[PDB]
């Protein structure tokens, strides 16, 4: 209805003033891009910005950053009346003081440690009035601009006179700085936190919309996850980018007051609060203050965790307080606390992922000023245990080592380090691996639950069965429309039965990465470990992790392992039931239907499984994976070659044909006893690196086939029953 | 306020649950509602700590106090009737109990229709179906439910706008009507919650879902109904009817299904102990925990408690050469224990079933136990025609597809084993209508290629063994 057309969203692609908007209309403003446009605020202000396209932004709404957010005191969500004019007059010499209390970062000259690269073939316009941003040594510092002589804007160019003044003056306190962390300050790429800004849209950027209709919004929000993981992040980023006053029980401060004015503090926390609407409190660790789990030494802590149910209940819907609180499991808190009303939602914040993980040192690293070879891609993945804070650490220990080394051979020094001769230390792999080797992660012993970067390609062969996974993971959820039609339930359950090392573990990890659902793995060691230890009530936590990381594929290894354990030929005097496979029993017949959870079996032996295991409503679908042949073969074989570099000579039509019987595993032995005399020769060449043809041959000596061709009878022979 | 009176200090927490009850006097009648009983009586006489002492016996006073001028009726609530303290049970104090549960499919109708009657819904969406997806859901999570999918539209819709003064005008938020589309995304996020929980229900499954099994249906109706029905009758001959039955016989005959329907008919509540449950307590070793299922039984009655494989115990440990041991053990012990102390029949009927007889403890079939024996077999193609007949009345099917002779042809059959191809071919269908867009309905070629790949579970050389295990019983 003639709308303007402008939203304001957060902006991902990394860049000081530019801007996306949508392709499906560029006709409407018609902007050919690279042209000076208005951007319109509040309270009279504006700001100018550059545009781009995008193919994946929306038609819905705008791409841009927090420097241009906080000028025009816009925020997420928001909307701005925008207008194209084309137009833009250049400008001169563009004038500029330090802002707010940052300071001293720089030391004489202060254009040559900042400007000159961010002015070099930009052409960022810039405004009168505003702040903006420049990173670099390590440091990150904001230039106001008072004057500038052409207005309202101008269009800068490396034609102009430098002029420097370099002395700071307090910033307006009602405005937002730019170091208190927001969205991007935010890595992980996690999607889970997109999460929690679905929740608290409406309650605290919409404060006087609940007086109006009957809704209930929550009140309280869990945050948990292992230490580190960025759980004090979120709601700092979340109360800083949706403006409500944040709050924080500081978990210990609580207790550390004494009896009786412990109450009175924690008390005082939520009625203050009341008064600033709307507004996060922030609750870290929750099991210091509420831990209880009816267990419960002492007296004082009986009475902390009952005045905090009174006042989570006693929330009175006159304003808005969300009560986010922090924990590092789910199990530790006391149950009361879940009750309807109380903590309703609960979020898994959990360990990054490789791919993840890089956002975490791309955050960490943007003042750094980084050498070109290491892209930390290469560190991301070296990287599996650490969380959000291990690599803060990981790159504040490596920018240590630059500067121990670099620099302070000089021991040149005043009052404040130059700006400048702080510039030419830039940090190197070495030191990043020497971070790596001091770095004593943590979150190494907790379950992995992580999107599979294994893919289709990485299987070779096995054309039909990736088709039928397809079918039982993805038409149920795509087309319930059609299930509910005849009535019928879809199978929760795949049982892969077949010898070992064919494929079975990627060929469920592939279906996970191409539904790109999080992946759990429990392998034969923790069903072990469950049955070793007696206890199997720690299932259920696996169950509810699944749950709580849905959609997930929820593979279990090697899940005759504990039948294998009593025996397997004459066993135990017992029949196939146990106690680990009776509650993997439990729970799949306990699940809440099927929701965004897929459970995969895996066996060798199909003989020893319990049968109960394959009744209807559990793992119905069995498949058969067999050893492959030399079509099949020539693709393991590409499969796994797809990485390490191999010369041309080398023949891989022929290495399979000859390799008569062997599972997929054993052809991951030859490949892998050729690259290793690979890196043998290279090695031993210097004291040329390339893969031949000889290696493969050299390799071919010892060559061994893993499953007997008598047993390939036993699971044909159970496969040949099964009809 | 369970925890409001816990959140005050030391010696003035009695004072203010005192005065609780000398306020509620003046006012009559008055109900003093007090919620997490087991907050302020959690004590099992383990008790940590000093102040929780005086708290439980200041409102035991309380409790037997009540001094006949007046009314006030004292209501308190608790997640377990275990959790609170013994003391509170006596005469005078908390008498009665109710158990109030999870509601079921169509009482979670009810609840979704009292959350959301003002919300202005789409046509399309019944709730019924909902209702279906929501088991485990208690009514909490069904507000919860509803006012997160009322968010959801509120969120899409509308605020696209963004005009708001002091009040949103009332008919600016008409043009929001509630989707299926929403609904979804909520039941996507619930989070129940009380999926662990026993369930205790009406059983949806009637006498037509039943195909054949017509002399056995009227038998359990003997059982069941006769005497509840006609107790002038059986005081007559002084007779006491049977409080159990097990039915036995081969696999996927329907003997779970016959439990169910019989409940359903009488509107009784139905709670099924299956395999896994009973083989949980054994190797937990925590038989203790049989008394809560009958504790549950009674609470729920009339019901009619049903054992799962109730051979599984038995099996676990063997079932040919087994263990050195005899047929006992410590959890079917307890069933025994909790079956003879039953207080008479009071609306509680148990069903065994197994599928060994052999392996069963021949205690459990002894005089004032579960003492009727019915035998289940496979059905013949009168009732396969009727069991084929009770499956496909759901899912739409085009005529030309011949039910009478798929019967026939599959000669030893289990009632599942003709479910698998009613499902193999209702999978393909789905198979076809998903393919084809990328004329959705059954045809009588799929149930030729669910055909290729019938099975029969049951090995004839066993159905001698039930046959001769009945062949015995006489
Ligand atoms: C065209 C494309 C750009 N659009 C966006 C991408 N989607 C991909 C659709 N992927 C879906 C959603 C995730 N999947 C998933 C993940 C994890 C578990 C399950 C799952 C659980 C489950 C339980 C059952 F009982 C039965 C089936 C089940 N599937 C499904 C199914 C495929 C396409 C459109
Ligand atoms: C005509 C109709 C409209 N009227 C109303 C509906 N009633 C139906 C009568 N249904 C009765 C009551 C519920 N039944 C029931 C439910 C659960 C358990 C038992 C039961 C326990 C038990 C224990 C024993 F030791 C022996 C027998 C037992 N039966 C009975 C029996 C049939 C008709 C009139
Ligand atoms: N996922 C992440 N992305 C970016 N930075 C992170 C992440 N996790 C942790 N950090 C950094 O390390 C610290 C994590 O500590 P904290 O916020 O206390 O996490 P938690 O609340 O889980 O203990 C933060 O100061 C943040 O700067
Ligand atoms: N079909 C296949 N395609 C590609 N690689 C395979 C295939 N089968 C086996 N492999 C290789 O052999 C190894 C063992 O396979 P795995 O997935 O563990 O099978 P299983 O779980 O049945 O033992 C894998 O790391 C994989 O690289
Ligand atoms: N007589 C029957 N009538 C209708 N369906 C049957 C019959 N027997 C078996 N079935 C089907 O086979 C499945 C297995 O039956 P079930 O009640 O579990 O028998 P049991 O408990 O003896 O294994 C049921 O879901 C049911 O749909």
């Amino acid at each position: 209805n003639r709308p303007n057309r402008l939203i304001v969203d957060e902006a991902i692609n990394e860049d000081n003033s530019v801007v996306s908007l949508s392709q499906p209309k560029m006709d409407e403003l018609q902007l050919f891009r690279g042209d000076t446009v208005l951007l319109k605020g509040k309270k009279r202000r504006e700001a100018v910005c550059i545009v781009l396209s995008d193919d994946t932004c929306s038609d819905e709404k705008i791409r841009m950053n927090r420097v241009v957010r906080n000028n025009l005191r816009v925020r997420l969500g928001d909307v701005i009346s925008i207008q194209p004019c084309p137009d833009v007059k250049y400008g001169k010499r563009i004038h500029v003081l330090p802002i707010d209390d940052t300071v001293e970062g720089i030391t004489g000259n202060l254009f040559e440690v900042y400007l000159k690269p961010y002015f070099l073939e930009a052409y960022r316009p810039i405004r009168k009035g505003d702040i903006f941003l420049v990173r670099g040594g390590m440091r990150a510092v904001e230039f106001k601009v008072v004057e500038t002589d052409p207005s309202p804007y101008c269009i800068v160019a490396p034609d102009t006179v430098i002029h420097c003044e370099g002395e700071p003056i307090k910033r307006e306190d009602e405005e937002e700085s730019l170091n208190e962390v927001g969205y991007d300050d935010i890595g992980g790429c996690r999607k889970q936190l997109a999460q929690i800004k679905e929740m608290v849209e409406l309650p605290l950027r919409h404060p006087a919309l609940f007086k109006a209709i009957g809704v209930k919004p929550p009140r309280g929000i869990l945050l948990y996850g292992p230490p580190g993981t960025g759980k004090t992040l979120i709601a700092r980023a979340v109360a800083n980018e949706t403006g409500a006053f944040f709050f924080l029980i500081n978990g210990p401060e609580i207790m550390s007051k004494l009896a009786g004015e412990s109450e009175s503090n924690l008390r005082k926390a939520f009625e203050e609060a009341e008064k600033n609407a709307p507004a996060i409190i922030f609750i870290d660790e929750l099991d210091a203050i509420a831990p209880k789990r009816e267990k419960t030494h002492g007296e004082v802590e009986r009475r902390i965790v009952s005045q905090l149910l009174t006042l989570m209940d006693g929330l009175k819907q006159r304003a808005h307080v969300i009560v986010m609180a922090a924990t590092n499991r789910p199990n530790s808190i006391d149950p009361a606390l879940r009750r309807f009303g109380r903590f309703d939602r609960e979020v898994d914040i959990g360990i990054p992922d490789a791919t993840g993980r890089l956002e975490i040192l791309q955050i960490h690293t943007k003042n750094m000023k980084l050498a070109d070879d290491v892209d930390l891609e290469q560190v991301a993945n070296e990287t599996h245990g650490h969380v959000g804070a291990d690599l803060a650490a990981l790159c504040s220990e490596a920018a240590l080592q630059a500067i121990r080394k670099k620099m302070d051979l000089i021991d040149l020094e005043d009052e404040t380090i130059d700006a400048e001769v702080m510039n030419s230390l830039a940090v190197t792999m070495d030191d990043f691996r020497w971070a790596l080797s001091q770095s004593n992660p943590s979150a190494l012993r907790e379950t992995v639950v992580e999107v599979p970067q294994v893919t289709w390609e990485d299987i070779g062969g096995l054309e039909d069965v990736k088709r039928e996974l397809q079918e039982l993971v993805q038409y149920p959820v795509e087309h319930p429309d059609k299930f509910l039609k005849f009535g019928m339930t879809p199978s929760k359950g795949v049982l892969f039965y077949g010898p070992p090392g064919c494929g079975k573990t990627l060929l469920a990890k592939a279906i996970a990465n191409e539904c790109q659902a999080n992946f759990i793995s429990i392998k034969g060691p923790e069903l072990l470990t469950m049955w070793f230890g007696e206890s199997e009530a720690n299932v259920r936590e696996i169950f509810d992790k699944a749950r709580q990381a849905a959609p997930c594929v929820l593979f279990f290894d090697e899940l005759d392992s504990i039948a294998k354990a009593r025996g397997g030929n004459i066993g135990d005097g017992g029949g196939a039931a146990d106690r680990v496979i009776n509650q993997i029993l439990t729970e799949m017949d306990g699940m809440s239907t099927k929701k965004n959870v897929f459970i995969i079996g895996a066996t060798n032996r199909p003989d020893i499984i319990d049968p109960a295991i394959l009744r209807p409503g559990r793992l119905d679908q069995l498949i058969y994976i067999p050893l492959p042949d030399e079509k099949s073969r020539v693709a393991i074989l590409k499969a796994n070659l797809r990485k390490s570099p191999v010369a041309k000579d080398v023949d891989l039509e022929f290495l399979a044909k000859m390799t008569n019987g062997f599972s997929g595993a054993d052809l991951t032995e030859i490949c892998q006893r050729a690259c290793k005399l690979a890196i043998r020769e290279s090695i031993e060449s210097e004291i040329v690196p390339e893969i031949r043809r000889d290696h493969f041959e050299e390799a071919m000596r010892f060559a061994r086939r893993s499953v007997s061709d008598n047993d390939i009878r036993k699971y044909e022979m159970f496969a040949q029953t099964l009809q």
